[PDB]
This record gives C-alpha cells, sequence and structure tokens, in this order.
C-alpha cells in the first residue's frame, strides 16, 4: 500500500459509485480505468466498501428498535381508552381533540431519515445505501437463474403493476420489461444509454412538457423491485 491511504475525496466517490452499482467489488479495476477512482490496491477498496455497509446496517437496526418500544407504549394507552368508548364513559361523537387514538396514529405514519458520519464525510443515507444494494442483487440473481442463454426474453407473468395511462408516451406491461433489463445491463440512473440501446426499442418513449422525464423513470425502478421482492406487505 505504497500509494497512500482512503481520504474523504475518495469516500465521496465510493458513495455516488454504490447509488449507481450496488456491491461494486467485482468491477474495480474498470472503475480505475475511466478515471471515476485514483490507483490504490484492490484489498484497500474492498476493506473500505465492507466498512461503510456494515456502518450502514447498525444505523438501521438501532433506530427501528427506538420506533419498537414506543408503539409498544402507545398500542397499551390506546387499549385503555377503548373500553371507555364502549361502556359510554366517552361519546364517540364527542372526542376531546388531543386522545389517545390521535396520538398512535402521529407516530404510526411518521417518516424521518436516517443518516450517519463516516470518514469526515457527513450525512450519509443508511436506507438509500441498504436497499438500492439488496434490489439490484435481486434483479441480477433472477435474470440470470431463469434468462440466462437470452436475457432479451424476460417477462412479468401474471404479476400485475399499477398503470401509468397518463403518460404522454404509450406505456406498457413490455415498457415495464424493457425497462428492467436496461438497468440490469448498464446500472441505475443511465438512462441515456438505456434510451439509445437499439435492441431494447424505446428509444422514442422517453423525453431527456414530455413525461417520463429522468425524476420518473427513477421512481418507477423503486417502485417495480419492491414489489416483486414482497415489500407491499
Ligand atoms: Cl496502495
Ligand atoms: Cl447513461
Amino acid at each position: 500500500g505504497p500509494l497512500g491511504s482512503i481520504g474523504e475525496s475518495e469516500v465521496r466517490a465510493l458513495y455516488k459509485a454504490i447509488l449507481k452499482f450496488g456491491n461494486l467489488k467485482e468491477i474495480l479495476d474498470e472503475l480505475i480505468a475511466d478515471g471515476t477512482l485514483p490507483v490504490k490496491s484492490f484489498e484497500k477498496y474492498g476493506e473500505t466498501y465492507d466498512e461503510m455497509m456494515e456502518a450502514a446496517k447498525d444505523c438501521v437496526h438501532e433506530e427501528e428498535k427506538n420506533r419498537k418500544e414506543i408503539l409498544e407504549k402507545l398500542e397499551k394507552h390506546a387499549t385503555a381508552y377503548r373500553a371507555k368508548l364502549k361502556s359510554g364513559e366517552i361519546k364517540a361523537e364527542n372526542q376531546p381533540k388531543d386522545n389517545p387514538l390521535t396520538r398512535l396514529s402521529l407516530k404510526k405514519r411518521e417518516k424521518k431519515a436516517v443518516l450517519f458520519n463516516f470518514k469526515g464525510v457527513k450525512s450519509l443515507n443508511a436506507e438509500s445505501l441498504l436497499s438500492r444494494v439488496e434490489d439490484l442483487k435481486y434483479l441480477k440473481n433472477l435474470i440470470n437463474s431463469n434468462y440466462k442463454d437470452d436475457p432479451l426474453k424476460f417477462s412479468l407473468g401474471n404479476n400485475t403493476p399499477k398503470p401509468v395511462q397518463n403518460w404522454s408516451s404509450n406505456w406498457t406491461k413490455e415498457e415495464d420489461e424493457k425497462l428492467l433489463i436496461g438497468v440490469f445491463k448498464y446500472g441505475y440512473g443511465s438512462w441515456t444509454q438505456i434510451r439509445d440501446d437499439p435492441f431494447l426499442g424505446i428509444t422514442d418513449k422517453i423525453f431527456l412538457k414530455k413525461v417520463p422525464g429522468a425524476i420518473h423513470l427513477g421512481r418507477r425502478v423503486d417502485y417495480l423491485l419492491s414489489f416483486l421482492r414482497g415489500g407491499l406487505n
């Protein structure tokens, strides 16, 4: 390791490449060749990757543990209040504006960010890193298990996605299949290469006042991989 250690600028660079390609330990040679990362030994980059994903896991487990203990308390207070309504001591058509049922609902619906600091770099998002790595590992294994000879034959079967009939172009189950084959080939966020691939045939259906643009495609991929893995339940 005579080329020096890993610093803040190399960290910022590793974080962006993971959000795009997932687990990147098998493509280190390619990321150095085009200047994305400066030259260090392969071992140093692998060890840093592992350390980052470990800090992300710990962060996510710690916050779930706290949320769960608070929800257990509010559920207990809510049970007591129900016996009061059924018996008449409080009246259902005349409840106080601040009550045990509104307190439970607020926490249940709460959406807050889960963040950590790494090697001088501040405010990395633990949930974004973990979801992206697991979603892209699922997509690679599904396609190699079933369509090894020719990825272009990939199909959704009877699994039925929510329609987008208000887009500018005509977008159906077949266009959803070609979009996921494109991410398997080129990475998350590579929308120009996906649009211009002549074999996928969606060149005229993407708009880089026209919808879909870059923001709509990102949201569509996050929804489709969550749904196939059973995450809507
Ligand atoms: Cl080195
Ligand atoms: Cl691209």
